[PDB]
C-alpha cells in the first residue's frame, strides 16, 4: 500500500535515494556485491526517465558514530557500481556539511552520487560509543539536524534497502519530503514473501536453521499456521531431540530456555497438520573447530561426551531429499550445519542440490538472504533458485508477522 517507484513522475527531479551497500569485505575488497547489483534496477528507472540526478546512501560495517575511513568507507562501493554501470559515480567524503548539500544542489543531468558511510555520524542510529568504548545517545536536536540536512539532498526520496528496512534509522525514516516511494529491490523483495506467506502452493514446506531456539520461537510459531512440512536443522535440532527423544547430544550447545518451549510448539505443529523433520543421524566433531576429529552418531548412539553434532547425516540427507521434493513452495531460512567448514557442510550442501532440483521442477523456492544467501554465492546457485533475498534480518520479520520500519515511513498509494 505504498507508493512505488514506477508511480512516480520523476521528470528532471533530484532522487535521494537509500540503498543497502553494507556488502562482505575484506582488506577493503569486496567479496559479494550481490546487495549492489540488486539496487541497479532503480538505479537505471531513475535515470531513464528523466531523473536530475541520483544521490545514493547506505551504512557499512558498524562504526557506531565514528568516522573510519581506513577500514569502514564506501570508496570501494563506488567503484564497484562505476564498473557495473560504466557510468561515473561521483564519490562524497561525507554524507552532510557544505559541501555534500552544493554537490547535490543541483548536479548536472544524469549524475549519480554516493555518499559516505552514513554511520560515521551517530545521528543515524541514534546511538553508538565513543573513543573510549562508551556507549553515547545522540542529541536529540542533532538528530533532527541530520534528518533535514539529508532531506535537501534530493527533491523525492526512493528507499530500495530491503537489507535494512527492519532498522528505524535516521536514513530510513527520517527522510522528508512530499514524496517516499519503494524502489524495485524494496517491492519484489516484500511482493515474494507477501505471496508466499498469504497465498502459498502447497504442499508449504519451510526449512529453518539456527544455532539456538530461543531467538527462533515466534517465527517457527508463525510459520506452523501457513506451512505443511518445515525441516528443524542446525544446532537446535539438539535441543528438540534432547526434550522430545531424550537423545544423548554430549557436548552439543543445548539451548535451555528454548527448549522449555519446545512442547507447545510440537502442539501446534500436531494441531496444524505439520509435520516437522528432524534429522536422524549427524556428523560430530571433537571439538568445536574446523579441524575436529571427526565421528559420527544416530539418535540411538547418542553422541560420545565431549563430542558435538555439527552437521545431520547421511540418512537425514536421504529424507531431507523426500520431503523437499514434494514440495511447490519452499522458504528456507539457516544453514542445516557448519557450512563454513567442509566436514560439517555436507548437509547443507545436499539440501542446496534438491532446492535446485526443486526449482527445476516447477517449486517456488525462497532463500532467506543471510547464511542462507551466503551459501547460494559460495555454491553458484543464486540464478538457480527463484528468489534470493538481500536481507536475511528483514525477511526474519517479514516471516514473523511484523512489519519494517523502513516501508512503513513510505507514502501510500
Amino acid at each position: 500500500a505504498k507508493l512505488t517507484l514506477d508511480k512516480v513522475d520523476l521528470k528532471g527531479k533530484r532522487v535521494i535515494m537509500r540503498v543497502d551497500f553494507n556488502v562482505p569485505m575484506k582488506n577493503n575488497q569486496i567479496t559479494n556485491n550481490q546487495r549492489i547489483k540488486a539496487a541497479i534496477p532503480s538505479i537505471k528507472h531513475c535515470l531513464d526517465n528523466g531523473a536530475k540526478s541520483v544521490v545514493l546512501m547506505s551504512h557499512l560495517g558498524r562504526p557506531d558514530g565514528i568516522p573510519m575511513p581506513d577500514k569502514y568507507s564506501l570508496e570501494p562501493v563506488a567503484d564497484e557500481l562505476k564498473s557495473l554501470l560504466n557510468k561515473d559515480v561521483i564519490f562524497l567524503k561525507d554524507c552532510v556539511g557544505p559541501e555534500v548539500e552544493q554537490a547535490c544542489a543541483n548536479p548536472d543531468n544524469g549524475s549519480i552520487i554516493l555518499l559516505e558511510n552514513l554511520r560515521f555520524h551517530v545521528e543515524e542510529e541514534g546511538k553508538g560509543k565513543d573513543s573510549s568504548g562508551k556507549k553515547i545517545s545522540a542529541d536529540p536536536a542533532k538528530v533532527e539536524a541530520f534528518r533535514a540536512s539529508l532531506s535537501k539532498l534530493g527533491d523525492v526520496y526512493v528507499n530500495d534497502a530491503f537489507g535494512t528496512a527492519h532498522r528505524a534509522h535516521s536514513s530510513m525514516v527520517g527522510v522528508n519530503l512530499p514524496q517516499k516511494a519503494s524502489g524495485f529491490l524494496m517491492k519484489k523483495e516484500l511482493d515474494y514473501f507477501s505471496k508466499a506467506l498469504e497465498k502459498p502452493e502447497r504442499p508449504f514446506l519451510a526449512i529453518l536453521g539456527g544455532a539456538k531456539v530461543k531467538d527462533k520461537i515466534q517465527l517457527i510459531k508463525n510459520m506452523l499456521d501457513k506451512v505443511n512440512f518445515m525441516i528443524i536443522g542446525g544446532g537446535m535440532a539438539y535441543t528438540f531431540l534432547k526434550e522430545l527423544k531424550n537423545m544423548q547430544i554430549g557436548a552439543s550447545l543445548f539451548d535451555e530456555e528454548g527448549a522449555t518451549i519446545v512442547k507447545e510448539i510440537m502442539e501446534k505443529a500436531e494441531k496444524n497438520g505439520v509435520k516437522i523433520v528432524f534429522p536422524v543421524d549427524f556428523v560430530t566433531g571433537d571439538k568445536f573447530d574446523e579441524n575436529a576429529k571427526v565421528g559420527q552418531a544416530t539418535i540411538e548412539s547418542g553422541i560420545p561426551s565431549g563430542w558435538m553434532g555439527l552437521d545431520c547425516g547421511p540418512e537425514s540427507i536421504k529424507i531431507n531429499a523426500q520431503i523437499v521434493a514434494q514440495a511447490k513452495l519452499i522458504v528456507w531460512n539457516g544453514p542445516i550445519g557448519v557450512f563454513e567448514w567442509d566436514a560439517f557442510a555436507k548437509g547443507t550442501k545436499a539440501l542446496m542440490d534438491e532446492v535446485v532440483k526443486a526449482t527445476s521442477n516447477g517449486c517456488v523456492t525462497i532463500i532467506g538472504g543471510g547464511d542462507t544467501a551466503t551459501c547460494c554465492a559460495k555454491w553458484g546457485t543464486e540464478d538457480k533458485v527463484s528468489h534470493v533475498s538481500t536481507g536475511g534480518g528483514a525477511s526474519l520479520e517479514l516471516l514473523e508477522g511484523k512489519i519494517l520500519p523502513g516501508v512503513e515511513a513510505l507514502s501510500n498509494m
